[PDB]
Formats: C-alpha cells, structure tokens, sequence
C-alpha cells in the first residue's frame, strides 16, 4: 500500500494489515493508554505514558504514534517533544468513566474471539466452534467453554453490556413497548437492557433471567434499580418468568434452529393472548450478502457459538412456527435491529 | 457500524473489526478458494467450492459473501442459485499460478504473525519479541525461532519472495546499478530480487549471501539463471563475497543499532574505492508518523525481530558511522524504498 500504486494492491495490503490495526486498538485499551490520558492535567509525553502504563518507551512510542495516524489520538508539539491527548472518538469510547465505552468488548474481542479466528479455516472446514483447539476446553455445554473461568463470565458480562449504551434506545423505541407492563429479558446478562428499558416505560417492571453463575456476578458485581428483579435457571427446562413480553436480545443467533424452536415453543406456551416477543438481533441483508458488519458477525458465531446471523424471513419461519403472529420489524440503522410478534387466539 | 450512526462509532468498529477481515482473507488463501476458481471452467456454486476445498456448505457460503462484500470476489445469479468468479483483484494477486500472486505472504501473517500479536501488549510492555510466548520456542537466536522446523522455513521463504514482483523493479531501478558489475544480495533468501536484479542488469553478474539451511532449501526448492550463485554463512563473522555492491534488502530492519552497525562497519571494511551498499527498507517519515503500513511494519519488527523501521536520518547516521559517503535515498511511491551510500579514499 504505497501512496502511488495500483488501488486493488492497495485495497489488498489494507485488509492483510487489518489484524495488526484491531490489535493496537486492543492494545492501548488493555494497557490504558486512553484512561491515563483522560485523568491527566494535561497533554502527555511518551516517557510519562510509558512510566503510566508501565511499558516500554519504544514500544510505548509506536503504540501512540499508531493511534494518532488511526485518529484515536492527537499530538501536538511542545519545544523538542511530542504531547499527546485524546479525541472526541476516544474520549466518548474509550475512557472506562464514559458511559458510552466500549473498553470492555475491545478487551474481549482481543483476548479471546482473536484467538478463536486464528482456527478460521477450521471452523470452515469442520463448521464447528474452536474452544477445545484454541483454549483445551471442550464446548459441548456452549457456556461451560464460553465461561471457561470466574474471570472469563465478569469479562464477557462487561464485554457485551457497552453496546447497549449506544443501540439500547432504538430497540426498545422502536415498537411501542408500553403495552406490555410487566416484562421478562431472557439471557439478559448483567442487565444492562433491562435498566435501559426502565427508564424509557416507568409504568413497567422486568425480571432479568439468567443461569445461576451469571445472576450471582449480576448481583455481585454491576450495582443496582426498584423496577428490575432477578431469577435464575435454564430457560430450556425450567418455569419462566410471568410477563406480558419476553426480551430475547443476541440469544437466538448463539444456537441452531432446532434449539431455537424450543425454546420459542417454551416462550409462545407460557405466553397469554396478546402478549409479545421482541427478539433483538443485527439483522441479515435477504440476499445473505450484507452488512458487512453483521456478516462477520455470522461467522463470528461460526467460531463462538451454535448459532449464526439470520435474516428476517428467517426470524418470521421461526417464530411463525412457534405459534406466533403479527410479525414486524424495524431496520434502526444501528447494528442492532428490532423484531416484534404476539400470540393470540 | 450502522448506516445511520456517528461516524467515530463506525470508524470504531471498522478498527476492532479489522482481525475478522484479515482472517477471512487468510482463510480464503488457506483453503485455496482463489486457485479452484481459476481452475474451474466457468463460475462456481456453494455446493462446487465447498466440495472443492473440504469445507462446510454453511462456512464456504459465509466466506464467499464476505469476499463478495470485501471486492475480492464477484458474484452472478443464474436460477435460483448464486455463483462465484475471481475479480482482477484475486486474479493477479490471490492466485498462486499468477507471477505477482501475494499468497504465500498472506498465509505467513495469518499463521504466524497473526499469533505473535495477539501477545502485542506483552510486546510493548517488555520491548521484546514473543516467539516463546506464542510457539514455546526460545528466541535467542533469532532465526532458530523465526526457523522453527523445515516446515516454517520454506513457509517463510515463499512468503518474503512474493513482494518483489511488484516493487522489484522501482528498488532496482531507483539508482543506476550498472555501474556495479559484480554484486552480493546479503540475507537474499531464495534469490527473488537478485533474479529480478539480473534481468535489469545484463551485464552484472550476483552471489546471494544467507545462512546454510537457507541456501539449502533455494537449491533444493526454487528452479534456476546463468548469472545468480550462492555462498552460504554467517555475515556477521564469515568472509563475504567479493562485490562492487553489497545488497541489504529487509536485513537491517531485524536488528538493533549496535547489530547494524557491526555488520555495516565489516560490509565497509570489505568494499573497495568506489564501491556501494544498497539498503532496500520500507523508509519511515522523518517524524515517526508515517506510512500507517510501515508503522505498523515497525511494531511487526517488535513482535517478529530485534529491530524497528527507521527515518532516512536514521540509515544515513548508520551508515556514515561505519564509513560510507554520498548518501542518497529515493522515495519509490511504493512499500519499499531504496538507500545507496559508497566507499571513498
Ligand atoms: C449472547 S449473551 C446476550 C446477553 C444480553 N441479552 C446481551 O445481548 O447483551 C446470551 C445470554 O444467554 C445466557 N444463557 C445461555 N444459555 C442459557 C440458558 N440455558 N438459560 C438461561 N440463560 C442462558 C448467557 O448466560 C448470556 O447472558
Ligand atoms: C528479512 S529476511 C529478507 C530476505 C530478503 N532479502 C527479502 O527482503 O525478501 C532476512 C534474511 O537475512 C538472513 N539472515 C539472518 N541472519 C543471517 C546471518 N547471520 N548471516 C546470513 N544471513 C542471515 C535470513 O535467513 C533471511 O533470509
Ligand atoms: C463480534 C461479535 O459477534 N459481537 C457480538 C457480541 C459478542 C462477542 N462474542 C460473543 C459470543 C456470544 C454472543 O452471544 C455474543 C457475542
Ligand atoms: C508485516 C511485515 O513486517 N512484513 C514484512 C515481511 C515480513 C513479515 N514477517 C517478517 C519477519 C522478518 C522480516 O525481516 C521480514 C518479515
Ligand atoms: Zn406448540
Ligand atoms: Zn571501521
């Protein structure tokens, strides 16, 4: 990719080089190069960066020179010495006092999904997840891998909770959800959205439902309001909650049809008539083709999860299947997409 | 990275989405999708590839589309079924029939350096590589870990070859070597731009100089012209071929300054009145910032090597320090650039 050569050489010298530029992100995130930054009196110089983060200074010097090119940084000078601060993007995203950061899923998607596509042609060619050839921990029970440690679940809880403080609103705006006054977010981790979703519609109440080990670090970890409460089990076997509206945010896209069928078979039985479904999930160009984004999120799946990305004649055979009816959605334009279904008579 | 979001938050995810498309281009290369097409005797279907490559139908799909999307493939309907073709793109660079096919390169960074950053933090920390980290291999001696087996070395051959049929010719020609008879390619490897130098330059003849095992597998791999010879040995400690230029192509990037210098101040010591070295290195701008590539060329250097990408200043202080005279460098528009310095009275 030199600046007078052919745009296809170009264009292929960008994508190769895309792991080196994900990682420096990763990086400087994982060292707090932007935290120090930001409780900093002012513009910092390499040594003192360094001697914050605890690295090297050569080392520290092409991290901060990278993300000032990337525009994660800018630098000004300052007699014989190069000064830098943050930008509005990492200011706004990647300052862990923000409440829009995006910290903890950088940190994620670094430590443990770059790992799992290292093994991307295996999971090609097997059309299996990578766990036990990347971490020695077997997935046969998909969150006995996916929590491999106590460390591993509070990281992942972080991790998938941020998104929510940039996409939150559109998914639960998107339909008028003040209908359904007492809700029920399945598989809603720390419950970031359920907290979301209480200050949009006070005249509510939620119930967060998630597996014992997940509810405990919840409980433990992420402090707490007066309208969300909490109940542990596996919704695959176990009573459900009583709502009026069952959440399913990023669930349906960790497993296969078949698994996906039975737990919408469950939801649409504990159901009354009139009650709905909101499925939150990035939704798939009819064609497969596109977003971009979203598709690689679908083969992110390939490597993570059982699941894939589906589009939303997908999402209507499954829940038309399951008994539902009246299904809509809506496009936010945001990564994350809103499904709504109810059951009736 | 929605259509319909803040331009900082889609920039943002371009970056963190960057190992995912790295990887499916890896992958692509890794599975030989680009030469089945070729191959085929029209486009190919799903089904066609995946039979082709031993892949899953669902994970072959999923990275056709995603080569749809990225411009490294182009897709056509015909019933109700999609087929795949090459583009100019993967024609004259994922193709490994193609004479300046890039897909040697791409699988070493995909199977190697791709490994080795995802210790990056690591790397900036202790300002060292992490072969042990990553492969369990002690680094000590630096190409007994960038050679780790047979295997890797031939991988590794292959791989740094593939650049110079692109940028052979502006490296070459930047300066006009005719003047130089005879000539010496120190660290040439399998002889790639020394064969490129001998076309340009009829009326030269050149030795590449590099380690035993090197040597070896360029006789024993790579087919042979008239005027290239080999010599094997340590250029640290060894007698050096007699030259009128001594080539130094991506060798002084690998190592620190002192290292440089020894291996600069034997190269001066062995030229005669009017002799040249040649340095073929990806120049970095005079305040550290840029090329973005080769910045990040710099910090592969940190993870990879003992060495660092350096500034014209940087080569001419190197080189002036061991003797030579009339310093001059040229810019070539592309990754790399070419320095040539001589021996006076
Ligand atoms: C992909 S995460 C999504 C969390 C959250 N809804 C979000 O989008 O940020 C899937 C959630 O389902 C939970 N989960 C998986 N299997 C479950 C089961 N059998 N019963 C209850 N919860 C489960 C996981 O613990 C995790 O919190
Ligand atoms: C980065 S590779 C570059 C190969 C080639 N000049 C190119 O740019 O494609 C560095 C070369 O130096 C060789 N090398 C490293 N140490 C050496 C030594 N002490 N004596 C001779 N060759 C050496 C390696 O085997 C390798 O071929
Ligand atoms: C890249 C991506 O898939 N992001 C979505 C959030 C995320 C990352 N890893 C996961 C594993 C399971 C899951 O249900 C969601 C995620
Ligand atoms: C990304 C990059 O540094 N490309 C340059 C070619 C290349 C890749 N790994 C290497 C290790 C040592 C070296 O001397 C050159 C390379
Ligand atoms: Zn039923
Ligand atoms: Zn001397």
């Amino acid at each position: 990719m030199g600046s007078s050569e052919d745009q296809a050489y170009r264009l292929l010298n960008d994508y190769a080089n895309g792991f080196m530029v994900s990682q420096v992100l990763f990086a400087a995130c994982e060292l707090g190069v932007f935290d120090l930054l930001a409780e900093a009196p002012g513009p910092l110089d390499v040594a003192a960066v360094a001697a914050g983060v605890r690295a090297s200074a050569h080392g520290t010097e092409l991290l901060l020179d990278i993300c000032v090119s990337l525009k994660l940084l800018k630098v000004e000078t300052r007699g014989g010495k190069a000064f830098y601060r943050n930008t509005e993007l990492s200011s706004d995203y990647l300052t862990t006092v923000s409440p829009t950061s995006q910290c903890s899923m950088l940190k994620y998607m670094g430590r443990t999904s770059y790992r799992c596509w290292g093994h991307l042609a295996d999971a090609v060619r097997e059309g299996r997840n990578q766990y036990l050839e990347t971490f020695g921990v077997p997935a046969e029970e998909l969150f006995t891998a996916i929590y491999r440690s106590e460390g591993e679940r509070l990281q992942f809880m972080q991790a998938l909770q941020e998104v929510w403080s940039v996409n939150g609103r559109s998914v639960l705006t998107a339909f008028d959800l003040s209908v359904f006054p007492l809700m029920c977010d399945l598989g809603g981790g720390a419950g970031a959205l359920a907290k979301e979703c209480m200050s949009l519609y006070p005249g509510c109440k939620i119930t967060v439902f998630d597996i014992p080990e997940v509810v405990w670090t919840a409980k433990q970890h992420f402090s707490f309001e007066e309208q969300i409460d909490f109940q542990e089990g596996d919704f695959f076997k176990d009573p459900l909650p009583e709502a009026d509206l069952y959440i399913l945010a990023r669930v349906l896209h960790d497993w296969a049809d078949g698994k996906c069928s039975h737990l919408l078979e469950r939801i649409y039985h504990t159901c009354k008539p009139g009650g709905g479904i909101l499925v939150i999930e990035s939704l798939l160009d009819e064609d497969r083709r596109g977003p971009l984004l979203t598709q690689l999120y679908s083969l992110n799946m390939l490597v993570q999860t059982e699941g894939q990305e589906r589009t939303p004649t997908h999402y209507h055979m499954l829940l038309s299947s399951a008994g539902f009816r009246d299904f809509q959605f809506k496009k936010t334009g945001a990564i994350y997409d809103a499904i709504l279904a109810r059951k009736g008579t």
